[PDB]
């Protein structure tokens, strides 16, 4: 079939990424950022590569619970459908058990958790209508003393297993897949001097466009069998 | 030693069952729920098991941010250390990843994941005065569809036993264990008419006792190499 994916937070990066092979398979696209100008100009290099492409922008903050209804609205009403939802909105700023404060530990809660199940009712029930669907949440790694500053994070990205997992039981009788893609490393800040390549098993860092192979087949029709799971593109814990 | 324990929540149920096995050996106690004449009633039970026990109650609600500061403040004050920490606030109402609402998620995970978290970083900085302590965190079951409507507390379950292996980890070198007790089924409302028995391996429910007799060992000095640890008195998943 010709299918329609809605990929967030796709301006840059992972998103970015995920965005380009699925337009280098034909998927309908629908994309986002906060950023207009950054993703108009996906959208332009998506159209350069492939003339006749479908690609939607919709910039937003889907983070926002009112921007987020409204964006569904929208790809519902321009596209009619939804097959593919691309979870994807970036955690809290890293912190410890000892420096964590509540106020931040909610907000995170509700920007990134929150977020992306607030985003799979909606995209459900739009992919329900045709009996189909493909779930993929952009989460990360715990559990291990953060120790990597990611206390917070970590207990979001547990919680985020969790409900995926609930989610996938629940939406499996309407032939939706529902699993969550950890990627390792990629194109993000932090702060030679660097051999935290000496940790990783395959002694590099992920790729987008590897962690974006992933999520393209998980997308696709025959991964029609595979829900509930949770695969990692980290080279090893 | 002569080692201080507070149990909140002991009003009845779990709470008071290991109030009462905790002054069974002779540890000082501060006891805590919401409903004051309860708790009181409490006290008197264990006075008069036992006539020389130091009880202490502090009647509040513990998934408030400024009651639990006030009771911490209290312990500080009329006790000048703390020995153990029995973490123990009930989750949300059960809800459905169709049913659930976000606002609600949101109140419940500042209702007892985030009251858990800043609980122990009161009790920890207390604890890490005597280079002991021991922090029992009544926590639940996971994942498995819910299915038993339990979707939020899932998830909350779920981040809850992320954060406490962090946090077990932070604070080891401290000789504070942090553990999670998982009971199954005690007494709590829920809606011959009950083969829940049939499900479980044991085939019976758990007793408050039975939950107590473990968080009480965990409590204990012979418990001291014990820590970052999963432990259900289930029965059986």
């Amino acid at each position: 079939s010709k299918r329609t994916a809605f990929v967030m937070g796709a301006s840059q990066g992972i998103g970015k990424a995920i965005a380009l092979k699925l337009a280098d398979q034909h998927f309908s696209l629908v994309i986002n950022s906060r950023n207009l100008d950054n993703i108009e100009s996906v959208k332009e290099d998506i159209l350069a590569k492939h003339p006749e492409a479908s690609v939607i922008v919709l910039a937003g903050d889907m983070s926002d619970q009112h921007t987020r209804a409204g964006i569904f609205q929208k790809i519902e009403s321009q596209c009619g459908r939804l097959d593919v939802l691309i979870n994807n909105i970036p955690g809290g700023a890293p912190d410890t058990f000892d420096n964590c404060n509540i106020e931040d530990m909610t907000a995170t809660f509700t920007q990134k958790t929150v977020a992306y199940i607030d985003a799979i009712k909606r995209a459900s029930s739009l992919m329900k209508q045709n009996e189909f669907g493909r779930i993929i949440n952009i989460v990360g790694n715990l559990w291990k003393e953060p120790g990597a500053n990611m206390f917070t994070n970590s207990m979001m990205n547990a919680a985020l297993i969790n409900a995926s997992k609930n989610i996938s039981i629940q939406l499996a009788p309407h032939n939706i897949t529902v699993n969550c893609l950890n990627p390792g490393f990629i194109a993000t800040d932090r702060y030679a001097e660097e051999q935290i390549a000496s940790g990783i098993p395959m002694k590099r860092v992920g790729s987008a466009e590897e962690t974006a192979a992933l999520a393209a087949f998980l997308a696709s029709e025959e991964a029609s069998y595979i829900t509930g799971q949770q695969i990692s593109a980290d080279g090893g814990s």
